[PDB]
């Protein structure tokens, strides 16, 4: 079991550190240089990436607590930051709106079409486009209460984590319920 508990806590740190990438990636190969290509106008940037900066600082925040506890107690490191996710429902509820955006925008605008595509090109997409990062806040967060169960099926009664387990994974899923809201 504590075989089990240790790689679905090492599960849980790989993505992280994978998601905190694709979130820098994205500023990197798309938000600067959609910025200066002169096809949108600062208000249309906003519609797309909305908050994007503060789902990197709160993950931040996050990722620095795992990788400076790196392991036999990590539900408390998640009760704590779960509950300060904010920015996401923030995020989450104005996404949609961005992604219409982008479509019609590029329904419209061959330039800007093979422009976006472009960017995509980048090595460090691997193909996959701007839209599909885009995804990825709200996917996570619905992957979080997945990852602590598996932990948790893995830490019994009597581990010292148990207790805060229990409650990092109420969190987790209650943080699904209002970035759902919206």
């Amino acid at each position: 079991i504590e075989r089990k508990r240790q790689g679905y806590i090492h599960e849980l740190i790989q993505t992280e550190e994978r998601y905190m990438a694709d979130l820098q990636l994205v500023v990197e190969v798309f938000q600067k240089r959609m910025a200066e290509s002169g096809f949108l106008t600062e208000g249309e940037m906003a519609l797309i990436f909305v908050n994007w900066k503060e789902l990197i600082m709160s993950n931040t925040k996050l990722l620095k607590a795992l990788r400076v506890r790196k392991v036999q107690m990590i539900g408390d490191i998640l009760a704590a930051e779960l509950s300060h996710m904010q920015a996401y429902i923030r995020f989450c509820s104005c996404q949609l709106n961005g992604a219409a955006l982008l479509q019609q925008k590029t329904d419209e605008d061959t330039d800007f079409k093979e422009f976006l595509k472009k960017l995509a090109s980048d090595p460090r997409c691997k193909g996959m486009p701007l839209s599909s990062f885009l995804l990825k806040p709200m996917q996570r967060i619905t992957r979080y209460p997945l990852l602590i169960r598996s932990i948790l099926e893995n830490t019994p009664e009597s581990h010292a984590d148990h207790s805060s387990l229990k409650l990092a994974l109420e969190r987790a899923e209650e943080l699904c319920s209002q970035v759902n809201e919206g």
